[PDB]
Formats: structure tokens, C-alpha cells, sequence
RNA sequence: GGCCCGGGGCGGUUCGAUUCCGCCCUGGGCCAUC
């Protein structure tokens, strides 16, 4: 039952006595380290709220600067500061660089910002943190192994990052859940009911009927923590949370297998469906993730809206991503169509036009048919291959900054083996519905 | 970088384009980076 089976989860997500012993001598040490040189300095994040994740060991130091400093003093103090207290370090970057490095084996992220006096003021993403922190460490105590058993149940489900690769729960947003529901369960239990005009004030520990999915920052109340949560990741979540309730499992937070397919089978598949399936394959741009996949999004919808509006029936699109590689998936119903096809032409009676439609020299003779001119033109295409093949190289500056332009100097329209011999048999599958 | 809203020019397509497909400059808002 449910109890028995959380009961053997907190197993999966709380961090044994090594992986914790490991941070408070990692923290002990960055503590005296930071001190002998009197910096100013806070811990954030879920390390410093024991929130964070079984295997997630990181520690988050943000360094306090006065609110005159100006942007680049704090970056050059904060790339000292870190350089002179970290045994290795790589300056990382974001809104603004920081540095990320390791002491005593753990990670740690020394960020630079302004200590600020109320939640206004507020200049980057990162000054907000440390407020987040204040109002998050008095409330969440007691409650940590209610936090980690959330994030490992939408972790294991894969919708636990905010990152654009994942679009999913951030773990602020996981940890204001429970201090509103006061439990997993009971956040599990009234997820159930959650839609997408849900919004839950955590501040007025009130539920209300809003415009979208908004979970109120209880530091700033126009600000939506769950705000990069795909509407679909949401219903996923609901769904997700219905059947556990339903058949509780210890399954649910154990990360689902990656489950491999012999190629040959899938070939069987896709003509088992008769279907049209090919790839666009272009180099990956080098950029980071946050900037590709919305990117990848971006270039496979263009085209699922060209392949739609071109009669191809397409019915899903995806992709995947390489060290080597980017891969736009698409399947579609009509493997291909007619050269010949209809379009509209005015009414009868309106002789103008008329005449200008009846002007062009087409091969087939228009005809009227209920009331107006219709005629027979040719396509330039016939497969949905032949016609990606055009759109993505004349539209690809449309695809997407960097993807646009990876694919305006190579890409290739795969299928058949030569497809299945791709690294992408596992994203198809998913994308068919392929069950096994 | 991506999304939402808005201005100013254009190109292709169409009997017909503000309205489909796209391109230039361009104002504001939001999201991820912790």
C-alpha cells in the first residue's frame, strides 16, 4: 500500500550517511576556506535546505555584494573568490558568468549577486534566490524527505528539470508544493483534480481558476514558478499521479528502463502502419542545450506544418540530439499523392476575376463546380521527402538561429534501413506508440 | 537563443493577401542558465 511502498522510496531518494557525511565535510571545508578571507556569503539551494536529491550533491554559494557594486566588479570578485577557494575550478556562465568548481570530491556553484532588502530591487533571476531561500528555510524544515520523494517520482518519470530540455517541475517549484500540501501524498492526492486553469497561491494557501497552470512565487507575486512546466508534462503529471494512487508502486520512482529494439523489428512495424518515415539529419550546432532544443522544437514544427498543409497527413513529429548529430523524426500517413490537385476559383458571377482565373495557361481546362471555377494544377512534390527536401532548403533560416543554419549548409532526408540505422530506433518507437 | 504582443518597410504565392509562405530593420513583455 501506499505507505509500504513510500516507505521503501525514501530508500531511492534520500542520500545514504556517506553521500551526506561527504557534504558537510565538503561544506565544512568551503566554510573555512570562505572565512579566511572574510568573504560575505550565503548557502542556497537544496543542499542548504537538505531537499536535494539522493546522487544530486551539489553546493550552492552565493556571494553577497553591496547593491552600488557594479555588474563587473561582482564578477571579477566573485571569479577571484572562487579561483582562491576552489581546489579545481571552470568558470560557467548564465545571465551573467559565474564559477563552478569541486571541494573535498563535491560541485560547487559560487555565484555572484546583490544583497538586496525586499524582493523589489531585484536584478537577476539570481538576486531573487536568496530571498526564495529566506522564505523557503523556515517552512520546508521537517518536510525534506517529502521534497526528495517528489522530485524522485518526477525525476524517474523524466519530467523533473525546468531546463528546455526537460520543461518540466523545478525543484523550487516541488518544494512550494509540499509546503502547500504538506506531504507527497497529499500533493499526489490533489494533483489529480489540478487542470490547466489551476493556480495555487502559496502565499494565500488558497486554489483558484486562472487563465493557465500559475503557481504563484510566494517572493513575487507575478512571477509563475512553474512557468516552463509544458502543458503536456502537466497532464502527464496528473495522469501519473491518478494511477498512482490508483496502483501504488514502488515502480513509479524507480527510472523507467531504456528498453532497446532489434532494428529489424521496428522495420516490420512501420509497414505493418504503411506509413512514410524519415529524418532530417544536419550537424549539431555547438551550443548549449537551452538554446538547441527550443531550437530542434522550433525546425520540427515548421516542417510537421509544412507536411500538414502540403496534404502528407503527417501524424507526429520528434528529435534527438548527438555529440555527433541532430535528428528531426517525422511520420506521416500519405507516402504519396497525385500531381494533380484542385484549387478554388472565384464565383461564377464575378466576371472580373473570373476572367483573370480562366487567363492562366494551365494543362487541364477548369471546370465550375457549385457555383464557382475550380481548376486542376500539379504539385511540384509527390512524397513528403521530395517536398521537405525543398522546404528545408529554401526556408531554413526559419528553423531556428543555429539550427537554420547548420541545415543551410548540410542536410540529409534519410529512410528506409539506412533510417533504422540511425541512433534514433528508440525515439521512433515512442513516437509510434511502439509497446514492448 | 525560444515563446507572447506590437510597429516600419518588402519578396514569393493567389482570381483575390492586412489575412497564406517567408525576409529585412524595429518597440515591449516572458522563459531557461543558479
Amino acid at each position: 500500500k501506499v505507505e509500504e511502498i513510500l516507505e521503501k522510496a525514501l530508500e531511492l531518494v534520500i542520500p545514504d550517511e556517506e553521500e551526506v557525511r561527504k557534504g558537510r565535510e565538503a561544506e565544512e571545508e568551503l566554510r573555512r576556506r570562505l572565512d579566511e578571507l572574510g568573504v560575505e556569503y550565503v548557502f542556497v539551494g537544496s543542499y542548504a535546505r537538505n531537499t536535494w536529491l539522493k546522487g544530486s550533491l551539489e553546493i550552492d554559494v552565493f556571494l553577497l555584494f553591496p547593491e552600488e557594486f557594479s555588474k563587473e566588479e561582482l564578477r571579477e570578485r566573485g571569479l577571484e573568490i572562487g579561483k582562491a577557494v576552489l581546489d579545481s575550478y571552470e568558470i560557467r556562465y548564465a545571465e551573467h558568468p559565474y564559477v563552478h568548481g569541486v571541494v573535498k570530491g563535491v560541485e560547487v556553484d559560487v555565484v555572484p549577486c546583490y544583497k538586496l532588502k525586499e524582493p523589489k530591487n531585484i536584478k537577476s533571476a539570481v538576486d531573487r534566490t536568496p530571498f526564495h531561500h529566506k522564505w523557503l528555510e523556515g517552512r520546508i524544515k521537517g518536510k525534506e524527505n517529502e521534497v526528495r520523494l517528489l522530485k524522485g517520482f518526477l525525476k524517474a518519470n523524466g519530467i523533473y528539470g525546468a531546463e528546455y530540455k526537460v520543461r518540466g517541475f523545478s525543484g523550487y517549484l516541488c518544494e512550494l508544493l509540499i509546503v502547500f500540501y504538506g506531504s507527497f501524498l497529499e500533493t499526489v492526492k490533489n494533483a489529480r483534480r489540478w487542470t490547466r486553469r489551476t493556480v495555487i497561491d502559496v502565499a494565500k494557501g488558497e486554489v483558484r481558476k486562472g487563465e493557465e497552470f500559475f503557481v504563484v512565487d510566494p517572493v513575487d507575486e507575478k512571477r509563475n514558478v512553474a512557468a516552463n512546466l509544458s502543458l503536456d508534462n502537466l497532464a502527464r503529471f496528473v495522469h501519473l499521479c491518478r494511477e498512482f494512487m490508483e496502483a501504488p508502486s514502488l515502480g513509479f520512482f524507480k527510472p523507467k528502463h531504456p528498453l532497446e529494439i532489434e532494428p529489424e523489428r521496428l522495420r516490420k512495424i512501420v509497414e505493418e502502419r504503411g506509413t512514410a518515415v524519415f529524418a532530417v539529419k544536419f550537424r549539431k550546432p555547438d551550443i548549449v542545450d537551452d538554446n538547441l532544443y527550443p531550437q530542434l522544437e522550433r525546425a520540427s514544427r515548421k516542417i510537421f506544418e509544412f507536411l500538414e498543409r502540403e496534404n502528407f497527413m503527417p501524424l507526429r513529429s520528434a528529435f534527438k540530439a548527438s555529440e555527433e548529430f541532430c535528428y528531426l523524426l517525422f511520420e506521416c500517413q500519405i507516402k504519396e499523392i497525385s500531381r494533380v490537385f484542385r484549387r478554388m476559383g472565384p464565383q461564377f458571377e464575378d466576371e472580373r476575376n473570373v476572367k483573370k482565373f480562366l487567363s492562366r495557361n494551365r494543362a487541364f481546362r477548369p471546370f465550375i463546380e457549385n457555383g464557382r471555377w475550380w481548376a486542376f494544377e500539379m504539385r511540384k512534390f509527390t512524397t513528403p521527402e521530395e517536398g521537405v527536401r525543398s522546404y528545408a532548403s529554401t526556408h531554413w533560416h526559419t528553423l531556428g538561429k543555429n539550427v537554420g543554419e547548420s541545415i543551410r549548409e548540410y542536410f540529409e532526408i534519410i529512410s528506409g534501413e539506412k533510417l533504422f540505422k540511425e541512433p534514433v530506433t528508440a525515439e521512433l518507437c515512442e513516437m509510434m506508440g511502439v509497446k514492448d
